[PDB]
């Protein structure tokens, strides 16, 4: 058939069970899927990069098509670099649609031949927020319902460290 | 690498420019794309399954990886019949996104293997309506804005022996 | 200054308080607001459009910068007849946005020049649906609180002489 | 404590696995919760009322603080004869939100005193669309992730004597 | 009948009459309605806790159903310490329906026994930001029309003493 | 006619090639378009208030009746200074609803008989982010599709000074 390789970018501060489960749908899907990591420094992130690709690997490894990579510029150029057709977002019925039609509009100016694809994790998924799931690590709540039991450990060592 | 079908299934009363878009952008993208013309009885189509086919074929026939077919069933079956991993969904900043996530929501039941991908049209189709489309040309107005100059000739006869 | 003609265009079955107050606002604005009864024949609308007219009158005849015309055709031929530079709409925080941002940019196709312009009625007539003022009447229920007087007069007239 | 009746209003064409999850949430946090079956004869539902009562008897009669009732009138006068103080109503992320809030806002208007109160179904029953359950039953499919097997067979039933 | 609390929880930075009509609402229909007052540190607000606490206690105090309490930690435990069945929630036309999804959904694997029931202030209050009241005060605004008169002074004493 | 001033408020962190179509196109309807910048103190602006002005003359001098200016203090002084009857907003399929009708709600308890008008960017500018078009420009990446070419150049300046 064809090689199409597709992007998966974000923060990723953590990998949540719905990220986890975008990338076992789009790798089904593509060739072979980057998973990109953002360095994202404006947003102030909760992790650093190399913690946030640690994170990643660890849950995302086992996948034999999937590549976790890091990235401090922009994404018009990591999706180059990557030699990639498509830039894949998970969509969600209670996703930032403004900030999504916003990105996937501006990319496009940007990357004209490049097509971004939405993507829809499991129901159980739909309602995962990551900016939620730092607030309950932070305040001593468990959050095993929304990321892997790996992510867990760096979420508890992170909050008993900054404590 | 690998052979992914993709389905594109619409009730296409008439296909537009929005909906041509989607198949060059989709058909850039998969091996194959299947553009499923749904008969959709009970939504009352202005044109008859035979027309809207001929209409579609007429637009898209010149592009070498695209196939236009008709069906009258689940699209369960029709996806299964073309063994197709994939159904692609034009998703605009103004779809009617309860419909399209209740559909994609209720086919990962239908479907569990097969992922409802989103794309999205150019900036200058992103608001046309195809219902607004036949109202326009029941009027006697012109749509060349919205639908290729055949789409039009096809309107235009339509609706003249309907008066 | 300037002279600048606005057109408030809808099938208005019937005129609500949403739609006056959107009158009120808009006459405040413009030099010459034109309400715009659109035929609607396919909508079927509960009364006829002379009886749209009369009942749109009687609540409006009162604005001395006001005029309420019918028309059958296309909104663009209705605006440039009217020598009109604006196309009023309501938006509400309830509205059916998916369709009004197609109707104003298939309109924006149609008519370049003229500008669709959203206002947005006094929250307290924000929550008022047609539909469902057309239901309750038809049911025998009082819309008193979302329909001036003269206009469930003729709610109430149409309801018994259909029964 | 209190005593608070609430009434779940709908058209229930038929009953699907989100209704019934309301329901059995909603009957935990009322004393007594009321199903009303609106005869809806202008939405021309598939089930006539009978019917529709029949299939939510059969669904919901094994809990011990739910009514289901049918009614032809308005709701508000519905609400007022079972003494109900609170009329529940599903939101769902993939909700027709204008309408919801339309009709809260309206019977707001009709019932000053009766508060609108939305519910959540679980994750795995927020993307079922009625309409498109009877469009799949209707072309033969089943529907069984989406209503109870006794729902099912009133589908099946019907849509084999209708042809 | 039966004894139900409600949590109606928030940073309440401050208490609008937004706020204040959801109170007197829930608050007719539960037996008791705790209104729970997050320290939420990191979203850095305008009053302290103690502040905001004796704000709210002003407008609220009268209401012989209703208690006022701070929590520094999980809602989760603030749900479960006060034996609560239903967490109130206000939604608006208006409201980041996004963010209240997610923490619904959320809570729903938290808590899975307590239901989050969204319920509608008035009309006059649908459009309040709490946000746009701090930044209108900030600026020496009057914001008379969103917050009652104790809460005025409270937000005229916080500008005066930071300046 | 009538002489009628509108104000077209924004941070205008810079200045977009959204902002100058929407200048353009009220500025056609109104007999003077006042374009108020404000200082926005709180929102952190990456160029200061003088920069802003000047930003925005560069592009919008040309139009003869269109004013630059900016102000400190609260948007309704400063429409009541120019003796403006109309607030403009864009509103694109992509806008932050929530913040521009709570926006407007409030305005019209501030200034009750001034109107909030929204008009529509042409469908080209729909999608440009004004917070994505400082990212960009920060990592270094060209925005050009996205400002006016001194806009570009001050983006340049301010990114290289900052380093
Ligand atoms: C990081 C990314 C993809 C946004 O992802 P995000 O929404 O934080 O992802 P999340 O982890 O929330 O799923 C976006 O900010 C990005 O592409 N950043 C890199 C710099 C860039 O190219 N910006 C222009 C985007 S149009
Ligand atoms: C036809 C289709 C795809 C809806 O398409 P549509 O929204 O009319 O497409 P449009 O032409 O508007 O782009 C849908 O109704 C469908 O799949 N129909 C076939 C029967 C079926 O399987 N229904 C279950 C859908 S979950
Ligand atoms: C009638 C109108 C304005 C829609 O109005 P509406 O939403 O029914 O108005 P309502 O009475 O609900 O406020 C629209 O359908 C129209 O313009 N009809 C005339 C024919 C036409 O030109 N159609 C193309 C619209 S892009
Ligand atoms: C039936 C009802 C509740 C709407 O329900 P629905 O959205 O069809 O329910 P569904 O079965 O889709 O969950 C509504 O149309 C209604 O209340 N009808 C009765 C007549 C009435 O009082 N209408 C005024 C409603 S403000
Ligand atoms: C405070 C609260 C309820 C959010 O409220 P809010 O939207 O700031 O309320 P507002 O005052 O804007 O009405 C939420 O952040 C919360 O529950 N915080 C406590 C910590 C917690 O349990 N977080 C997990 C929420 S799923
Ligand atoms: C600046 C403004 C108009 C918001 O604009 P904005 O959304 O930043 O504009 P943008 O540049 O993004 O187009 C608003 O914050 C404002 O009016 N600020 C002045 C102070 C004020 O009166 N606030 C009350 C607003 S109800
Ligand atoms: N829960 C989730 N699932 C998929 N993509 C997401 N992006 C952010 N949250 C997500
Ligand atoms: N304009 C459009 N573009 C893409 N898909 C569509 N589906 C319906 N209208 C469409
Ligand atoms: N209540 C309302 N107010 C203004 N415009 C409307 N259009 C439809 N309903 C409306
Ligand atoms: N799936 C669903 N769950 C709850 N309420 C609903 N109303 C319509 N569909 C529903
Ligand atoms: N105005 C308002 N009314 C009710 N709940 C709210 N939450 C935030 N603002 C609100
Ligand atoms: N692209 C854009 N066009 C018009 N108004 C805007 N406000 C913010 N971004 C805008």
């Amino acid at each position: 058939g064809s090689m199409v390789v597709a992007v998966y970018p974000g923060t990723f501060d953590p990998l949540t069970r719905g990220h986890e489960d975008l990338v076992r749908r789009a790798s089904s899907i593509f060739d072979t899927l980057v998973v990109g990591v953002a360095d994202s420094r404006a947003k102030k992130p909760f992790f650093s990069l190399e913690e946030r690709l640690k994170i990643a690997n660890e849950v995302l490894g086992h996948y034999p098509n999937v590549k976790v990579m890091g990235f401090t510029g922009l994404l018009k150029d990591f999706v180059r670099a990557n030699d990639a057709r498509v830039i894949v977002r998970g969509l969600r019925a209670v996703s930032d649609f403004e900030y999504e039609f916003q990105m996937a509009g501006m990319n496009r100016y940007l990357l004209p031949d490049v097509e971004t694809m939405f993507m829809t994790p499991s129901d159980q998924y739909q309602f995962i927020s990551g900016t939620i799931v730092r607030e309950i690590a932070q305040l001593g709540g468990d959050v095993s319902k929304f990321v892997f039991p790996s992510v867990e450990k760096w979420l508890t060592e992170k909050v008993a460290a900054m404590a």
